């Protein structure tokens, strides 16, 4: 069955720090009977959009822990590197090991010229996706965690919305006492 709350979720956010493109998961043609034409998001739709802007994606990081949504070959056949990065389950935020894995991978690709984007997606494109992007911005790009979280909230509204995720990012990179409460969600979520 298609994931819950996916149909109304925007396919992509704005790019973050000129490098990361946050996305919800694509769903291949296997789900066409459950998804109306206007709401589809096959992998081809992402690559055709990038081609239309003369933009290349160097790497797509899939944080879903499943291969049931789309065919990784639809990404790889276009010359985009595909990585399935398994993250801590049970609703917990990504571990320090997961974040190191993500940073080790993305640092091999973030400095290409000409510039290319790194796509990042979980099922919906907000919590695991925003957590790992923020961790990279702080650890490798020297942004403050306040700036990272606020930029991700404006690029992919409403941003990270699990309060435990926000608190863990501030415990790791700032002052846990200053972590913001989760945002109030928009009506489309439910
Ligand atoms: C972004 As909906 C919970
Ligand atoms: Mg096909």
């Amino acid at each position: 069955k298609i994931p819950p709350r996916w149909l109304n979720c925007p396919r992509r956010g704005q790019p973050v720090a000129g490098r990361f493109l946050p996305l919800k998961t694509m769903l291949g043609p296997r789900y066409d009977s459950q998804v109306a034409e206007e709401n589809r998001f096959h992998p081809s739709m992402l690559s055709n959009y990038l081609k239309s802007l003369k933009v290349k994606m160097s790497l797509l990081v899939d944080l879903t822990n499943t291969s049931r949504f789309y065919d990784r070959n639809d990404i790889e056949k276009e010359g985009i590197k595909y990585i399935k990065l398994q993250c801590k389950g049970h609703g917990e935020c990504p571990t320090t090991e997961n974040t190191e894995t993500f940073i080790r991978l993305c640092e091999r690709f973030n400095e290409r010229s000409p510039p290319e984007l790194i796509g990042v997606h979980c099922t919906h494109g907000f919590n695991r996706t925003g957590f790992l992007i923020c961790a990279f911005l702080v650890e490798k790009m020297d942004w403050s965690i306040e700036a990272a979280v606020a930029t991700f909230a404006q690029a992919r509204p409403p941003g990270i919305y699990k309060g435990d995720y926000l608190k863990e990012l501030f415990r790791r990179y700032g002052d846990i006492e200053e972590a913001p409460p989760p945002p109030v969600l928009p009506d489309w979520c439910f």
